[PDB]
Formats: structure tokens, C-alpha cells, sequence
């Protein structure tokens, strides 16, 4: 049955075959993206129709294609050729990661730059970095990667410790040409190593940590059926996985008495971008759309018991497509477990004599991905009391540069001569809402201060106000932490027992949004990142805040284009897009490998239930 | 020696003896507050002088006294008679809690009000509520409590379900007189029970929760010596307890290689206020200073193992004085344990082939208190990476009223006829800083956006600015979440290996501050709560942001009086006072007992260390 089940190896093999039998997957075609499409609204009435969507690159310079395949019926639904100058280049291929270095190695300008700095070409690593769109007309319609160099002194050395500043290369990865080499002058290559497993650097390892054992002698309190259907403590959902988005949650619902009450139809991180704030021309083009350009799902780590996920862990091993359409398992790529979460509720009553304490817990669904130097953990949490939460954990090794003599307004010093350019990591959560079903609306809620006077003679009164967002033109909102601003998603046709519409309230962290000048390329390409909250009317083709093809795409698609339709969102099937991020001025403590920092958001029931939903939790 | 050790029963009995001997503690005297004072600045080769401070009330009507005793030397250092109309009343005595109901039960006016509502006086509980300072001139110099009524249908009933609105009384608890009874008219007394252990309301309890077992087979990784000295994962500190503030942390330091580096000299929650936002005369005077008026420490719960604190727990059982100067232990009043805290750092490197994962942990020091309907947990956390965090957990039963027919801008509906007035819970954390010692300064750090143009041609640059707070007059600061504002405490005389002053950065949650009109009584009495950050020059008598005597005390003391001294704070012994709070518009999910909500802050190292301090953590 399960229409939201994870893709199996078989379905992927069959997409490869169907694409073969049908003539679209030659020996020169490469899959840049493959994933199952979600069912249509109201599709549960008719029979299962598993469709997969595919982006196909061509190594022989031919135009790429977007293809939809039906694996259920063994047919092709559509296949269109893409003008990439128009609608964007395909996502970077894993096989292109090595190509920037290989091409530069025999390029005379590059070799000249390395010789001036007395660097052995055999020891120079080149990061394959997304190009974006700037002043270079030659790049339009061409598939470009840019290259920044880092020295690896030996095979096990951390090359990030040795950035080669003042040097950047542009490369065409289809034609296999080097379009430009820019050498603005030599900077000293930082000499200290950053090898965080070298005893010389770590000193003697601590012997003071005694073990902590977390076990469940009767197993976990959640069940997994149909491969990926979870039931836990009144919650019901399906855990999806997509090579672009990573972990995606479907059909988040809560069993309240004898009713399964939908809350969120689909929850995902639909984009994440890392814009850099260093005006040096060596790095001023740097903006990594890890989700849209690189595909974070594909680089999900195989997590290890005791190390990555602690306790009684149930794993999912999602299957994805390699470049040729063969299925590939990411073994132990998703962790699922429950954990204790301190006190849930507590009261000791003088008058009744009753003392009462209950413990909280949360269900955790997580994965961890690695993109070059960065490593990100994505964690979804469901709590006993109906709260839903997302948390990103950022770690890895910070992206480095030289530290200028005389300092910098845009770069931090990490070690002698070693800099870390300022940057942000900004996420977009796409929450296809379904609060008690699909007829939903959003209100912006602010605290309202009141003036001392008639009706408030002691000057103690305070209140709040709610403003319905009625149309998409009114639905691009900013934070206001000072007035306690939140957004409530409600169902105006579903009332609780006090005759008030059922709702969930989104609580943001109110961290800074995109800092770049509004006239910049990145402000246009990551327009979603300039505002905290967006609400659109649901449409099946409006999946990402940056559009389907982000790589080397100017503005023209994504949220600003969707919002322009100015559709009714007052009691309709709607989607909330929440921007949230970390603004990182790297500190010495982040080097040579960074301690986790976090950002996230949560939603809490707001008159969704008729009383506390956790009165039936036992002592 | 340990001069920061917890007060012992013997010391408290000895204080009693000294006071008795001195003629200060005859049969009409009551101890309203008793606490050990911290050692003086300096004090090392100087031997121990354990001094206690005592507030002594007199039940016959005589003026109270403030007394300092040297228990070491058997002497009275100072004893001063207090004019309470000027300097404030002493904190509420536990013995006064019952007095409000007792006196009202035989008052003709109160009895008439109850008879008008067909309520049996035997069933009417009266909350003993702090009075504040309003328009009632006869209250000046008198110890007053105000009384709000709640019906208890039977001994084990939750009275909070049955508020008696439209009625309030004021009582002189020393003369035992009812000064006023105000009845503005009958409201229906809400009829539904709120008995969260009654099977009729909870329904069948869940049988779905499988055990989670947290154990440490080798015991915990921290040690406790001298009764209250903790050593854990390079951290060192002393855990104090005061009847007013509760848990107080002293001498927080970190052992970095061979050197014990101070960070925070003293950390405490020095005040917490709960202002109500309902303009009804029945409650418009309601502002509970749980710390300054009630003394949160004295109501600290005994914490049951496996229920309140889970895992391998080490308890402290602090000793306090009763009303007569006899010692009273709070058994298992403070929990101490370490817990797993997920991933600390992780990187899988493409060039080096090294995959690296480490786990985080935190040390937790906590207590839980109960003040009438409210229950608060105070949690301090120390992390492997140098981060220090505080979290408050708010739970209990919400303070109720009638819900007006036709609704309310200042009260939420919870059940039929039952309301919950809007309010805030606002904390002041007093952090007597000692970043690498006492010579410290504070900078306000904002993100700085840059305009596209010369030097920033692509409009990607962003920066930050730091502004030193040089004198107290410029050290009253507000949040700016939009600009990512934080505050850095540094030592201008202690540099890290990159020649930068060592520091810690305070990260606030940027929740709304005090909402009351600035002309209100509460804005003057809780002036600290109007601004997010204050910095003072350390002084031994500047302990609380509201002064020593808050009960029925107007403005004139506390932080605004301290700041007026305009002292140098630029490389001096300074104290940071951070305001942070929850603004609570109660939801139906909060009833009949509220799920925990949280608020807090953290400080993270900011070039304090010369590189990551957790490179020596093992796999
Ligand atoms: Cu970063
Ligand atoms: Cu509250
Ligand atoms: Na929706
Ligand atoms: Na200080």
C-alpha cells in the first residue's frame, strides 16, 4: 500500500531501465538528480502511481533534460530539453569535484602561480566551488566551477590549514577548459597544521570521562511499519528521504482520542545557503547553496552506533541513484530514537496536598551530511506535549583564507597568518501546513503595550494583536523580537471546545537574515533569505524557495516569482517558508575543527487541543 | 578550609546563640532571612571569617532589624533598626501564608461577599499575595498581604479551577486586622474541576512508554570535595545555596593546561518578577517577586530519584534557618549530574580520508521551587567546550480568574467560565564577572551591514562593530535581535596567542522585556526588567537589582540607584545583570497543569582559548 514509502533499489533500477528501454539513458548521460514525486492531492482514492523525477546531464555538451518517469506502469510521462542560460544549470556532480584540480594541474597560468609561491602541484588541493552569476558574460549557458587552492603536506594532512590566498581559477567542466586564472599577488600560506588527531596538537587524551549508558531494556516505544511509517506517543508520520532535501517528514499527525488529526503535510529543509562576507575578489563571489547546488542528501554520512547516535537506535538506510542510475544504499543514513527530555509538568500543591511530577520525552529523526569542509546535522523532534522542533547542528572545519597584515573588517584570525572569512548559514524550512486538514490561514501575532490612563489606571495592562495574512502580496514578513512576534497557523473551520479556531504557533529564534546589500547577486538569488517568513498558496511545482535549478541561475524563479501570483491564502491550502540562520564570525575556538553550534525553530499547539494533551502520561 | 562551603546546621544554631546572647532574638522575634555572606575581596592568608546576614522581624509590632554576625568570632558586627516605610518591609514569612484566610474567615464583609455567591467559608482558600505599593496611604509602614479567593470542593481538589472573581481583601498580618474588602460584583465561579490525577479527566493512562535507563557503571565523571566543590572536565566551581536566590555558583574556572583560569566569580538569579497584565482592580496590583518577596530558596523541593532527576545523581541537602533560628535541612534539594549532549564535533574529510566524531556532555546543577500555584526549575549547565548556560523551566498551575462574558483583551479562556490573565515571568541573572581575573570590560557587538560600492563592488561584505561600555551611565543596554547584538566580557590585560583580549560572549534570547507603562508602580519597582543588560562596578552591598527589601517598597533602591554612581567599568571589577523573561498568554494546553516552558541565556568563549579546548576529548 504505502504511497509515501521510501524508494527501493528496485524502483531505481527500473527507472534506469525504463529510461533505457525508452532511449534517454545512453552511455554518455549522467543523472544529476533523481527522486520520487509525492502523490497528488486526493490521490489516495485512485491506485498507486509512483512517479520519479530526473535531471540528466550530458558529458558530450548536449542540452540537459528534465524527465518524469512512471515506475508503476513502466512508462515515461515527459522529457523536456533545458535551456540552462534560461532556467539554470543542473546541480554539481560528485564526479566534477576532482575535475577542477585535474584541469588546473596542467594549466600554465596556474602552474606559474604555484611556482611563484614554491608550492608542489602534487600537494595542491582545489575545492570545487559553485560559481554563481556575476560579470562574466562568457559563463552564461556554460557549466562553470571556481577553484580555491589549499596545500596538503601529506596524505593525512588537513589542507584547510594551508589556504593559498590571492589566487582563484574559473573552469568549464564540460569543455574541460580553464577560462580564467586570477593572481592578485602572493600571501604567505599559513604554516601551522590543523591535524586534530595529531597527539602533538591534542596533547594527552583525557582519561576523566566515565561512561554513560543509555538503554531501553524493552526496546523503543515507537513502531516502524511499511519501512518508514512511525507511530510514537500519539504521533504518526512517514519519514521520506530525497537526495536534494535529505530527510523529509510526511503526514505529521496526532491521535487525539479517536481522531487522527493532521498538523503538517510535508516538512523539509528546502534550501540552505552559505554567503561569504569578504569583499576580496578571491572570495567575493562565494555563496554555497548546499541543498540546491550540491544536494545534501547524497552526501549523508553512514552513522555509527555509540559515536553518532547514542541509545537504542533504529536506522533507515535510504537508497539513491549514482550517476548512471544504479541504486546505492546509504547504510545507516537516518537515525530514529526516543530520548528523555527532563520534566514535563510539575506541581506541589499546598492546599490539596498532591505532589505531581511527570517526565518528558522526544522522538528524534536525524541525519548528518558533509559538503567539503562543512558538516551539518539535521534533527527533527516531536515532543509529548505536541511541540514540533527542528534543529541544525553546524560543525566541520571552517573555510579559511590568509589573515591580512594589519587586520580585516571581514575576516577573523584563527592561527598565525590564518584567517576565516565572515559568513552566514541560512536555512529555509518548507512547511506544507495541514492544521486539522488543509483549510488553513496564518496570522502575525505581536504583543501590544498599553498606555496608562482610563481603563488602565495602574498602567499594568498588556495585550496582543493578530493580523491575518489574506493574500500572498501581504505574506512576506519580518521578525520583531522586541514585540514577541510569532505566526499562528490555524484552521478557521475547526474549532476547539471553547469555540476558538485550532492553531499552532511558530516560534522563531529571530537571528539575523541575509546581510548582503539588496542589490547584490546573492540577494536576488537567495531572496528567500532576506525575510523571516513567507506564506504561499500550495502548488505542486513550487518545491524550493530558490527554484528547481539554482546553479548559475540569475533571479527569475523561487519565492519572489511564486508570491507574485498574489493568491488567496485566507482559509486555503498553504505553505509556510521560514528562513533561519547562523551568522558566523569565526572564533579561535572554532579551529582546527569546530564545536557544534545550533539554530532552529519550533511550533507549539495553540488552542489545538481542548486541554493539556499529556494528562494521560503515567508517573 | 573552604570559605565557600555550604552553611552547616551547627553554624545556623551558632548564629541563633549569638543573636540570643546579644539580646536580638527574644520570643517575639522571627528570622525572615538568614544567609552566609561571601568572603571579602582579597582574603587568602587572612584566616576564615564566616559572616551571616539576618533580617529579624518582631511579631509585637516593634521595628525589624538587619544584623550581621561573625559566627567564627561569636560577635555581632552590626545591628540596625529598620524604618520599613522608607527602606521596605522584610520578606513574607511562611507563617503569614495561613493568616490571610484565617482573618478573613471571621470578617463580616468577607462573609457577606461569600454568602452573596453561595460559597461555604470552610471551602474558600485565600492566596496570600504580596501587596506592592499603590494608592492606599494607610499601608505605608504596615506589613500587608492581599487575598484572592479560590473554592476547594473537597480536600484533594485543585482550588485554582474555581477562582472567585470580583472580590479582593487586604490584611495587616501583624495587627491581625482586615483593612479593606472590595467586592465589585459576582462572577460565576467556574465549575469544572482541574484534578489532573482524577481518572475521569486523564482517561486511561498510557501503557505505551517503554523504559529509558540512564546509568553510569563506573560512577560520575565529576568529584565533590569539601561538601560543595565540583571538579568536572576541566571545570572547577563551588555550589552555594541561599534562601533568597537559591543555587548560587561561585568561582567558576577552567583548567587550561597548567593554569586555573577564572571565568565567573559569582552567578545567581538575583531577582524574578511575575507582573500581571489584567487591568481589573481585582488583580491590577499583582506583581510577584518570587525571589525578593517570597525567597525562592526556602521553598525548594525535595527532589525524588528517577522522578525529578534521572541518571546517576549526586544530591546536596542545603540547610536553612526556620523562623526561630533553628536549622532545617532541605533533603535532596540540589541535583548534580552529567549528561550526554549529542555531537560535539564532527568532520569527514575528502582529501585526508580521516573521519572524526566526538560526543558532547554537560554538567547540570539544578533545583526546583514551588511558590503557590507556580513551580520553577533553575538549571545551570557547563559544557565541554567552555559554554556556560542557564535555563529556567516554568510549570505549575496557571493563576486563574473568571473569563468575562464577551471576552477579554487581557485574559485567555481555559475552560468554561475560566480565565487566565496575561503575565510575564522575568528573571535577572547577576554575573559577577572574572574573565581571567577581575580586570574586565564589556563591549556591545552588533552586526554591520555594508553598502555595495567602492571596496564592496559585489555588495556581499558584512562586518561587525564593538562599542566599549566605559562608565555605568552608558551601560544600560537593550536587545537588538535584528542586528545580532551580543555583549562580550573581556580582560583587556590578558591576551590569547593571537594578541587579542580573551573574552566570553553573552547570547540572549531577545524576549520582550517589561511591558508595563513606564509610569506604573511595577516599572519603578522592577526597573531592572525594563532593559536587557546592565553593567555595574562591583560593590559588596549591591546584591539584588531591586535592593535588599522589595516587599511593599517603592522605587529608590536597586540598579537605577547603583548606576547613578557612574563608576569606571573599563578594565575594572564588574558585574553584568541580564534581564530575560517569558511573556505568557495562557493557552488551553496549559490547563489544568502546564507543560514546561523555558527561557535562559548562555555565554560562549570568544578568543578565551588559543584553539578549541576539546581536542583532547577521546573517541
Ligand atoms: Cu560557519
Ligand atoms: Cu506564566
Ligand atoms: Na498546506
Ligand atoms: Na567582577
Amino acid at each position: 500500500a504505502s504511497p509515501f514509502r521510501l524508494a527501493s533499489a528496485g524502483e531505481i533500477s527500473e527507472v534506469q531501465g525504463i529510461l533505457r528501454t525508452a532511449g534517454l539513458l545512453g552511455p554518455e548521460k549522467r543523472i544529476a538528480y533523481l527522486g520520487v514525486l509525492d502523490p497528488a492531492r486526493g490521490a489516495g482514492s485512485e491506485a498507486e502511481d509512483r512517479r520519479f523525477r530526473v535531471f540528466i546531464h550530458d558529458v558530450s555538451g548536449a542540452r540537459p533534460q528534465e524527465v518524469t518517469v512512471s515506475v508503476t506502469n513502466g512508462t515515461v510521462i515527459s522529457a523536456v530539453e533545458l535551456d540552462t542560460a534560461a532556467t539554470g544549470e543542473l546541480p554539481v556532480l560528485e564526479e566534477e569535484f576532482e575535475v577542477v584540480e585535474q584541469l588546473l594541474a596542467t594549466d600554465e597560468r596556474w602552474l606559474k602561480a604555484l611556482a611563484a609561491r614554491n608550492l608542489d602541484v602534487s600537494k595542491v588541493r582545489v575545492a570545487p566551488l559553485s560559481a554563481g552569476v556575476f560579470e562574466y558574460a562568457e559563463e552564461r549557458g556554460r557549466r562553470i566551477l571556481r577553484g580555491l587552492a589549499f596545500v596538503q603536506d601529506f596524505p593525512e594532512d588537513s589542507a584547510w590549514a594551508h589556504p593559498v590566498d590571492g589566487l582563484v581559477a574559473y573552469v568549464d567542466v564540460v569543455s574541460k577548459e580553464v577560462t580564467r586564472v586570477i593572481d592578485t599577488g602572493v600571501f604567505p600560506v599559513p604554516a601551522e597544521h590543523g591535524n586534530y588527531t595529531d597527539p602533538e596538537l591534542t596533547g594527552p587524551l583525557r582519561t576523566t570521562q566515565k561512561p554513560i549508558s543509555i538503554t531501553q531494556p524493552e526496546g523503543p516505544s515507537f513502531t516502524v511499519t511499511g519501512g518508514n511509517h512511525i507511530e510514537w506517543e500519539k504521533w504518526s508520520l512517514d519519514v521520506g528521504f530525497d537526495v536534494r532535501e535529505g530527510v523529509v517528514l510526511h503526514n505529521i499527525a496526532f491521535r487525539d482520542g479517536d481522531r487522527l488529526r493532521p498538523i503538517i503535510n510535508r516538512a523539509s529543509i528546502a534550501e540552505m545557503v552559505v554567503p561569504y562576507g569578504d569583499p576580496s575578489p578571491i572570495r567575493s563571489w562565494q555563496n554555497y547553496f548546499d541543498t540546491g547546488e550540491y544536494l545534501v542528501g547524497q552526501y549523508a554520512n553512514s552513522l555509527e552506533l555509540g559515536c553518532d547516535c547514542l541509545g537504542d537506535i533504529t536506522y533507515l538506510s535510504p537508497v539513491i541513484s549514482d550517476a548512471f542510475g544504479n541504486p546505492r544504499e546509504i547504510r545507516n543514513g537516518i537515525c530514529m530514537h526516543e530520548e528523555d527530555w527532563g520534566i514535563l509538568a510539575k506541581h506541589s500543591d499546598l492546599w490539596s496536598g498532591i505532589n505531581y511530577t511527570r517526565r518528558n520525552r522526544r522522538m528524534v529523526i536525524s541525519f548528518f551530511t558533509t559538503i567539503g569542509n562543512y558538516d551539518y546535522g539535521f534533527y527533527w523532534y516531536l515532543y509529548l506535549d505536541g511541540t514540533i522542533e527542528f534543529e541544525a547542528k553546524a560543525t566541520g572545519v571552517v573555510f579559511t583564507s590568509a589573515f591580512p597584515e594589519g587586520g580585516s573588517d571581514n575576516i577573523s584570525q584563527l592561527a598565525p597568518g590564518l584567517g576565516a572569512p565572515f559568513h552566514q548559514h541560512i536555512f529555509s524550512a518548507r512547511l506544507d501546513m495541514a492544521i486539522d486538514g488543509f483549510t488553513n490561514r496564518v496570522e502575525e501575532e505581536d504583543v501590544v503595550r498599553q498606555t496608562m490612563g482610563p481603563g488602565n489606571e495602574r498602567g499594568n495592562a498588556f495585550s496582543r494583536k493578530r493580523t491575518v495574512l489574506t493574500r500572498e502580496s501581504e505574506a512576506v514578513r519580518e521578525a520583531d523580537a522586541r514585540t514577541g512576534r510569532t505566526w499562528i497557523i490555524s484552521n478557521p473551520e475547526s474549532k476547539n471546545r471553547l469555540n476558538e479556531p485550532v492553531g499552532y504557533k511558530l516560534h522563531a529564534h529571530n537571528q539575523p537574515t541575509l546581510l548582503a546589500d539588496p542589490g547584490s547577486s546573492i540577494a536576488r538569488r537567495a531572496a528567500f533569505a532576506t525575510k523571516d517568513l513567507w506564506v504561499t498558496r500550495y502548488a505542486d511545482d513550487e518545491r524550493y524557495p530558490t527554484g528547481d535549478f539554482v546553479n548559475q541561475h540569475s533571479g527569475g524563479a523561487g519565492l519572489p516569482s511564486y508570491i507574485a501570483q498574489d493568491r488567496d491564502i485566507d482559509g486555503q491550502d498553504i505553505v509556510v517558508w521560514h528562513t533561519f540562520g547562523l551568522t558566523h564570525f569565526p572564533r579561535v575556538e572554532d579551529w582546527p575543527i569546530m564545536p557544534v553550534d545550533t539554530v532552529g525553530f519550533k511550533l507549539r499547539p495553540e488552542g489545538f487541543f481542548d486541554r493539556s494533551p499529556v494528562l494521560d502520561v503515567p508517573a
